[PDB]
């Protein structure tokens, strides 16, 4: 019989680690994406199954752009591969660009749930050693990501807080519970690459709870099939309220809990757009980033800076104001895009209620 060593983690970190590997959270997330968890249990999810789902969607995408299979028939093949639940009614046909991307976005979420399952697989060393870490220490270590909980007088705390409060929703701003500094090493070497690239900004990336572990483990990624209004890159916001839109928020006791990242993004020379372009896969030549400019922007006169690994990083601190030059933009709020994973380094994780 093996000894379980005592947990080394502070309370807030233990809760985080509990939340982001929770089987309940994962099944909840699946149910909310209309998946049939009884026909697709967590332990049954495979890379192969997900791979076959993307093949099914690629066949649908081809048909949507000659005597081939109908949309109904190719949809029915997708649903055999990826079981959906719609109260045992038939599931609906995937017959629009918008519906196709939605199913691609579901599968990207499902792939990160599977990643978290695979990550947890018990290694052979773990079966032979006579003492095991506390389960939360084990799950934390699996991330290969250092998290340090910040207190009230850490030098960046008030800056982060102010960013959150000034750019979050005016009426029900998310309430800050905790901030962790995130050091995922081996984001470090690729990010050093862009050392001479100026114009760094600390930016929001909101996501659902089911992909936080994957992100902590592998960073923000551009996956085949990633997409959206500014194409195939990694999306950020200067306004917390835009990013908060993507935080599902899991019910725990009397409140909702959710998680948001702050990434240091090396934007370099910016290309500004004012109309949607879902077909972008890089900035134009000689640009390092694409900013889909909002009707509003956090008041640039209130921008401050932080020093992170020797470099100045802009942090907005102002309430959003109007930008007359982009008053007719298709975007109400800015979307900041990079098209290389190495241009972002995760820096903070926030818990918000
Ligand atoms: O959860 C996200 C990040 C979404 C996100 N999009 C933004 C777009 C513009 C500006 C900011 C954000 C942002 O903070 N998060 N991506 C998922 C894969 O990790 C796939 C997905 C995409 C859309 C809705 C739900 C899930």
């Amino acid at each position: 019989m093996k000894r379980v060593q005592p947990c080394s983690l502070d309370p807030a970190t233990q809760k985080l680690i509990t939340n982001i590997f929770s089987k309940e959270m994962f099944k909840n997330t699946m149910a909310l994406m209309d998946l049939d968890v009884k026909k697709m249990p967590l332990g049954k999810l495979s890379k192969q199954q997900i791979a076959r789902g993307f093949e099914a969607l690629e066949a649908l995408e081809e048909a949507l752009k000659d005597g081939g299979q109908s949309l109904e028939e190719l949809s029915s093949h997708f649903y055999t591969v990826i079981p959906h639940n719609f109260g045992h009614s038939q599931p609906p046909p995937i017959n629009s660009p918008e519906l196709l991307q939605a199913k691609k976005d579901m599968l990207l979420v499902l792939a990160d749930i599977e990643l978290a399952q695979a990550l947890q697989a018990v290694s052979e060393q773990e079966k032979t050693v006579e003492e095991v870490p506390h389960p939360l220490d084990r799950d934390y270590q699996l991330l290969k990501c250092q998290l340090q909980l910040l207190d009230s007088g850490a030098p960046e705390y008030k800056v982060i807080q102010t960013y959150l409060e000034q750019t979050g929703s005016n009426h029900r701003c998310p309430t800050l519970q905790h901030i962790w500094k995130v050091n995922q090493e081996g984001e470090e070497d690729r990010f050093q690459a862009h050392s001479k690239l100026g114009n760094r900004k600390l930016l929001w990336h909101g996501t659902n709870m089911a992909v936080v572990a994957a992100i902590l483990t592998s960073g923000l990624r551009i996956m085949p099939h990633s997409g959206g209004r500014v194409g195939k890159g990694i999306y950020f916001a200067s306004e917390n309220s835009k990013s908060a839109g993507y935080v599902i928020g899991m019910k725990c006791g009397a409140h909702h809990v959710g998680y948001m990242f702050l990434g240091e993004v090396a934007l370099g020379r910016e290309h500004h757009i004012n109309t949607d372009n879902p077909s972008l896969k890089s900035p134009p030549p000689g640009f390092d980033s694409v900013i889909a400019r909002g009707h509003t922007e956090p008041d640039p006169t209130q921008d401050t800076e932080l020093e992170l690994d020797g470099q100045q990083v802009v942090v907005p601190q102002g309430q959003p104001v109007p930008c007359p030059e982009f008053s007719s933009s298709t975007f109400s709020q800015s979307e900041y895009l990079i098209y290389q994973e190495s241009q972002c380094r995760l820096r903070y994780l926030l818990e918000v209620h």
